[PDB]
C-alpha cells in the first residue's frame, strides 16, 4: 500500500551497480562488488573490460545489454523529471554510460563489434565471485562476413538515445556517441543477417527472431538524435517494407515492435502509427490472459519483466493522448503487482517478503576470503546479500510462487528484467504518482 515509486528507482540502479563487471568506481554505492573481468579483450587485445554482466551469470550478452541500455536511455529522455525527482539523475545518467562507455570499446573498427565476452559454458559451470573467475573468456563479434543487424542495430538505437541523453551535460561524450551510432547504424543496414547465426554462441541463450525491427528502431532513433531526415524517411521506408504495422505488438530484447511504433509515432504524429498502439494497448488491458490477482501473463520467462515493458508502452502511448488516465492507471496496476499488491513483492530488498534467493552468483557469495563456490549455491540459506532492487522472473499464471534458488524461472534476474521496469517508475515519479 502507498508505494515509494521514488525509492525503488533508486534502488533499481542499485540493482545495475550490482551487475556492473571491469573495475568499479570509487563512489560505488554497491560495495560488496569487487573489481572483475578485468583481462577481458577481443581478438588483438583490444580492450573489452567494464559493460554489465547479463544476469546471475558473468557473460556479457551484447543484444540484451544493449536492448537495456537504448531503454534506460529513453526512460531518462521522455520522463528526466522523475529522476531528478528522485535525486537520481546523476545515477541514471551513469548506468546508461557505463553500458555505452563499452559499446564504444566493442566497436572495435567501423564494421566490427564485439557482441559477447565469456562463453555460456565455460561461464554457467562456475558458481562464485566474478573477481575469482580463473577460466578463460572468449570474446565474440559480428563483422562484414559475419553480419549481426540486430545486434548491431540495437547498440547504434542505445548510442543514439544515449547522445540524447548527454547533449547538453557532455556535449563531447554526446558527439562521439552519435559518431558511433550512425556507423553502426550504416554496419547493419549495409550487411543484414542475424548476429546469433555469427555469434552461435549466444543462439542458446539470446538467439535472435528477425532483425528487420531492429533496424527501423535504429533508424527511428537516429532521427530523434540528429534531426535528420534521411534517417526518418529510412525509419519509414524499411517499416512499411517489412510491415511492421502487421507484426505482434510487444516490447523486449527480442522484438521492438511497439517501442519503433510508439516512437515514431511522436517523432511524425502520423494517425496510422497512433492507431496501431491503440490496438496494441486496449487488446492487453481488456483482452491479453492475466492472473486472477491482476498481472498481465505475457509468458512463463520473465513474467513481471514482460508485465513492466508492456507497462511502459502504455506509459509511452499515454504521452501521445491516447487514454492518459486508463493507459497510466493500468501501468501502475501491473507495476503495484511486482511491488507488492498481489501478497509481496517482487522486487529483491524491497517491501513484504520479497524473495531472497535470486538466481545470482555474485549476490549468494559470503566476502572474501570465505570460500563462494557450489557449496554456496547449494545453501538453504537466504542469499548473503540481499540484491536490492531486481525484478525477478515472478508467480505462475496463477499468483503462486515459492522462493528458489536453483528456480531459473521464477527466481531469475536480469539487466533487461529492470530496463522497462526502472523507466516505467521514472514515469510514475514523473507524473507525481
Ligand atoms: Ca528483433
Amino acid at each position: 500500500m502507498a508505494y515509494d515509486y521514488k525509492q525503488v528507482l533508486r534502488d533499481s540502479l542499485l540493482f545495475y551497480e550490482a551487475q556492473r563487471s571491469g573495475r568499479l568506481p570509487a563512489d560505488q554505492k554497491v560495495t560488496w562488488r569487487k573489481d572483475s573481468a578485468l583481462n577481458d579483450q577481443g581478438d588483438q587485445g583490444q580492450d573489452l573490460t567494464g559493460g554489465y554482466f547479463d544476469a546471475g551469470d558473468f557473460v556479457k550478452f551484447g543484444f540484451p545489454m544493449a536492448y537495456t541500455a537504448t531503454v534506460l536511455a529513453w526512460g531518462l529522455i521522455d520522463f528526466e523529471a522523475g529522476y531528478s525527482s528522485a535525486g537520481a539523475l546523476d545515477d541514471g545518467r551513469k548506468a546508461v554510460k557505463w553500458a555505452t562507455d563499452y559499446f564504444i570499446k566493442a566497436h572495435t573498427s567501423q564494421n566490427e563489434f564485439y557482441g559477447q565476452v565469456g562463453q555460456g559454458d565455460a561461464d554457467h559451470a562456475f558458481w562464485g565471485r566474478p573477481e575469482d573467475m580463473t577460466m578463460a573468456r572468449p570474446a565474440y563479434k559480428i563483422d562484414t562476413s559475419r553480419p549481426g543487424s540486430d545486434l548491431a542495430g540495437e547498440t547504434a538505437a542505445a548510442l543514439a538515445a544515449a547522445s540524447i541523453v548527454f547533449r547538453n551535460v557532455d556535449g563531447t561524450y554526446s558527439n562521439n556517441l552519435l559518431t558511433h551510432a550512425r556507423q553502426l547504424f550504416d554496419f547493419a543496414n549495409n550487411y543484414r543477417g542475424k548476429y546469433s547465426d555469427s555469434i552461435t554462441d549466444a543462439r542458446n541463450f539470446y538467439a535472435s527472431a528477425d532483425y528487420r525491427d531492429e533496424l527501423v528502431w535504429a533508424a527511428a532513433w537516429l532521427y530523434r538524435a540528429t534531426n535528420d531526415n534521411t534517417y526518418l524517411n529510412t525509419a519509414e521506408s524499411l517499416y512499411d517494407e517489412f510491415g511492421l504495422q502487421n507484426w505482434g505488438g510487444g516490447l523486449n530484447w527480442d522484438s521492438k515492435v511497439s517501442g519503433v511504433q510508439v516512437l515514431l509515432a511522436k517523432l511524425t504524429n502520423k494517425q496510422a502509427y497512433k492507431d496501431t498502439v491503440q490496438s496494441y494497448v486496449n487488446y492487453l488491458i481488456n483482452n491479453q490472459q492475466k492472473t486472477p490477482k491482476g498481472l498481465l501473463y505475457i509468458d512463463m520467462w520473465g513474467t513481471l519483466r514482460h508485465a513492466a515493458n508492456a507497462a511502459f508502452i502504455m506509459l509511452e502511448a499515454a504521452e501521445l493522448g491516447l487514454s492518459a488516465s486508463s493507459y497510466r492507471q493500468f501501468a501502475q496496476t501491473q507495476i503495484d503487482y511486482a511491488l507488492g499488491d498481489g501478497g509481496r513483492s517482487f522486487v529483491c530488498g524491497f517491501g513484504s517478503n520479497p524473495p531472497t534467493r535470486p538466481h545470482h552468483r555474485s549476490s549468494s557469495c559470503p566476502p572474501a576470503p570465505a570460500t563462494c563456490d557450489w557449496n554456496t549455491f547449494n545453501s538453504p540459506d537466504p542469499n548473503y546479500h540481499v540484491l536490492s532492487g531486481a525484478l525477478v522472473g515472478g508467480p505462475d499464471q496463477n499468483d503462486n510462487y515459492v522462493d528458489d534458488r536453483s528456480d531459473y524461472v521464477h527466481n531469475e534476474v536480469a539487466t533487461d528484467y529492470n530496463a522497462g521496469f526502472q523507466s516505467a517508475l521514472a514515469a510514475l515519479v514523473a507524473l507525481g504518482y
